[PDB]
């Protein structure tokens, strides 16, 4: 048993939810919130922006100096950092930018990196400001990760949609 609460289950180990992800970390305090982080970490917009402000910075403060120590992630990748607030840590994953003309084919890479958490709270990858087709990036997160996922959704009207057209 974990302390999720409200989701639809799709399949053996995926769930989804209409949630705001920052509530849900501070609610739940998981083990692992996953951002969607850029290569950079820089956390200006999105669910990086709306984590890190969360945060009060401390996770950009955090995500400079280990830029500054390591150079910037690969698309695809990952790092475990801090989950200051809201979780024990938080797994920083790349999911390809269509709209800086990325590769879609390494969002699968990008799911991959949850297969290293048993439990995971996350938000859709490459999806939303990302470009990518959220019924794609739902298709492919049931497909690659087989550890257990709880996916908030921000939008009410794309939640919706993605439960009534899942397969
Ligand atoms: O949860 C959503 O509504 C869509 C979504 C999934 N991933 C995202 C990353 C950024 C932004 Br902005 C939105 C998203």
């Amino acid at each position: 048993v974990n302390s999720f609460s409200g989701y639809l289950k799709l399949t053996d180990n995926v769930y989804i939810k209409n949630a705001d992800i920052v509530e849900e970390a501070k609610k739940v305090k998981p083990t692992v919130v996953v951002n969607a982080a850029n290569v950079y970490l820089k956390h200006g917009g999105g669910v990086a922006g709306a984590l890190n402000k969360a945060t009060n910075n401390a996770m950009q403060v955090e995500s400079d100096d280990y830029i500054a120590t390591n150079g910037p992630l690969k698309v695809g990748g990952s790092c475990v950092l801090s989950g200051h607030n809201l979780a024990k840590h938080c797994l920083h994953v790349v999911g390809p930018n269509v709209n800086k003309g990325e590769d879609i084919q390494l969002l699968k890479s990008a799911y991959e990196n949850f297969n290293q958490h048993e439990v995971l709270l996350a938000p859709l990858l490459s999806a939303g400001i990302f470009g990518a087709d959220p019924i794609h990036s739902l298709r492919v997160c049931v497909d690659t990760v087989r550890t257990n996922v709880y996916l908030a959704v921000f939008d009410k009207n794309l939640y919706d949609k993605l439960v009534s057209s899942f397969l």
